[PDB]
């Protein structure tokens, strides 16, 4: 059948690695440790921060948003930005 000669089943649940060895794997995520920016919305986690932030950006995005000015939620953030432009106009 299709499956004939297969490898490197192992895969990396941190990045695009692979291995024919489960201890390699092992070793290998180890290199990964370090830095490691988790999101303030879920379980998830990231080495690059500036990856995180679009994270948040593309995933939580559009989120329940409180002025800081005069704690008002706001549905779609988009709108509490004009809010904040028209009631918390400031004089510059
Ligand atoms: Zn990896
Ligand atoms: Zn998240
Ligand atoms: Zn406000």
């Amino acid at each position: 059948g299709s499956s004939g000669s297969s490898g490197k089943p192992y895969k990396c649940p941190q990045c695009s690695y692979a291995s024919a060895i489960k201890a390699n794997l092992n070793v290998h995520l180890r290199k990964h440790t370090g830095e490691k920016f988790a999101c303030d919305y879920c379980s998830f986690t990231c080495l690059s921060k500036g990856h995180l932030k679009v994270h948040i950006e593309r995933v939580h995005k559009k989120i329940k948003q409180h002025c800081r000015f005069c704690k008002k939620k706001y549905s779609d953030v988009k709108n509490l930005i004009k809010h904040i432009r028209d009631a918390h106009d400031p004089q510059d």
